[PDB]
């Protein structure tokens, strides 16, 4: 069918987003999101990451798996743990893919940095990394803000029904 992705939590539960980012957070486009359900720092219980939409997976490592979609469109997933599939197997929008990791080592497993337990989030097609502005997730637009992270609500934001949901505010399915 037609690529359609949902938040990767339950309907009618709220996580939190930052603002649009590169998958590096420095230049361009802005590909990323980083979601978290305010489980609270490295030790916590962190929950499990549903796959956004069905797809093929690549698991690069042990903290990093891919969803790749009969159309070529994809998310990826940074800063897992528990992997619960290898290459080539198929999921279905909903399926637990892994945790986001509560150890600040397995976070970061391929390099990177973090604040704080969180799964970073990526849209790529043809497996290149795109832009997720006026894209939709779980039938929010999403709108960019003019920086990596940018968090301003004017620039940043979800809008469903009209109604925009900024950074750091609860994100309902
Ligand atoms: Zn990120």
């Amino acid at each position: 069918a037609t690529f359609t992705m949902n938040l990767p939590w339950s309907q009618g539960y709220y996580w939190y987003s930052g603002g649009a980012h590169s998958n590096t957070g420095s230049g361009y486009p802005y590909s990323s999101l980083d979601f978290n359900n305010g489980s609270g720092g490295w030790g916590s219980n962190t929950p499990w990451v549903q796959a956004a939409h069905g797809g093929v997976i690549t698991r690069f490592s042990s903290c990093n798996i891919r969803v790749t979609h009969s159309s070529g469109f994809a998310t990826n997933y940074y800063h897992m743990s528990n992997l619960q599939y290898n290459n080539g197997d198929t999921v279905q929008p909903g399926t637990l893919l892994g945790r986001y990791a509560n150890s600040y080592n397995q976070a970061l497993c391929e390099g990177g940095q973090s604040s704080g337990p969180h799964v970073h989030f990526t849209l790529l097609q043809n497996g290149q990394q795109v832009s997720l502005h006026n894209r939709y997730i779980s039938n929010y637009r999403i709108d960019v803000g003019n920086s990596n992270y940018d968090s301003n609500c004017n620039n940043f934001y979800f809008e469903r029904n009209g109604r925009r949901t900024c950074a750091w505010r609860p994100l309902y399915r």
